[PDB]
């Protein structure tokens, strides 16, 4: 109870910034996550013995895949932390508890394949969940780990609060299905511009949290250029393995997933930044002004991809 987690000085300072990289030392990621829950939520949000056992069961249920791994989980949660610390007063105590856990859990037991490849492979998970296939699976793995004995971090919630927190996490995890992102931002855009956006409408809050989940999930595009560039190698390593697996089923994969089209990567990032990243962080800054550094960093990395195309790197 009087046992505060601390970090070394450089991390203690850099962790509050949006562009923080959690570093290559795996064994420090749990302490980083616990640090962020204590400062974001409070030291009294979770029984510490339960939290630690939950974190390590979550870690064990991430796979050793090049991108959708334990390190992605902690990164996406760090971004959420930054958003919540920079917009302290706009969020309920249940939202702060739910959303960091949502982020740590959002890709549980990912195999490094898209929803699309699961359906063309005819994976059993595609029979059980017709849309947002992986994302329903991820929420389902979260509930599983919450029901292991000694793992219910939400033990001290009421019957009803428990149900609200599991509902926040469910919607939050579903929202990481990028197919749902496009509609969700268009609606937030129109609601903010017409002046109808209202943060007491629970269905409006839902959309906002959905946008934050996209922002945290894409936060690779808001890092120092060498972090952004090296993360892209891991992202394409999954895409090209999925591309290979499409070819094994006798299907020409889209060029994004075709390793014979490495050459077009810089233009593919340009497309992604203009179609998804910029619009995501633009709409997010409008609704939550202190998130501006995510937009400014995204615009910087776009300019870095333009430089790659021009043969200046
Ligand atoms: C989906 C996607 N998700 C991301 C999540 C985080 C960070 C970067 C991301 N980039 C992405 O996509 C990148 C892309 N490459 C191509 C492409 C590449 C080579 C040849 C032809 C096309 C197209 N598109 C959209
Ligand atoms: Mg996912
Ligand atoms: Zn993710």
């Amino acid at each position: 109870g009087l046992m505060q987690f601390t970090l070394p000085v450089r991390l203690c300072k850099e962790i509050e910034l949006f562009h923080f990289d959690i570093g290559p030392f795996e064994n420090m990621w749990p302490g980083i996550f616990v640090y962020m829950v204590h400062r974001s939520c409070g030291t009294s949000c979770f029984e510490l013995e339960k939290l630690c056992r939950f974190i390590m069961s979550v870690k064990k249920n991430y796979r050793r895949v090049p991108y959708h791994n334990w390190k992605h989980a902690v990164t996406v949660a760090h971004c959420m932390y930054a958003i919540l610390q920079n917009n302290h007063t706009l969020f309920t105590d249940l939202e702060r508890k739910g959303l960091l856990i949502a982020c740590l859990c959002h890709d549980l037991d990912h195999r490094g394949f898209s929803n699309s490849y699961l359906q063309k492979f005819d994976h059993p998970l595609a029979a059980l969940y017709s849309t947002s296939t992986m994302e329903q699976h991820h929420f389902s793995q979260t509930v599983s780990i919450l029901q292991l004995e000694g793992h219910n971090i939400f033990s001290t919630l009421s019957s009803s609060e428990y149900e609200q927190v599991l509902e926040i996490i469910r919607k939050a995890i579903i929202a990481t299905d990028l197919a749902l992102y496009f509609g969700n931002r268009k609606q937030l855009e129109e609601m903010y511009q017409t002046g109808s956006l209202n943060l007491n409408n629970q269905s409006h809050r839902d959309r906002v949290i959905g946008l934050m989940m996209t922002a945290c999930d894409l936060c690779s595009v808001t890092k120092l250029w060498p972090v952004t560039k090296l993360t892209a190698n891991d992202i394409y390593a999954e895409f090209w393995a999925e591309g290979d697996e499409m070819k094994k089923l006798g299907i020409q994969p889209i060029p994004m997933m075709d390793r014979d089209k490495k050459d077009e990567v810089p233009q593919g990032q340009l497309g992604f930044y203009n179609a998804v990243a910029i619009p995501c962080y633009t709409t997010l800054t409008q609704i939550l002004p202190p998130t501006e550094p995510l937009l400014k960093a995204c615009r910087d990395n776009l300019s870095q991809w333009e430089k790659v195309i021009r043969g200046e790197e």
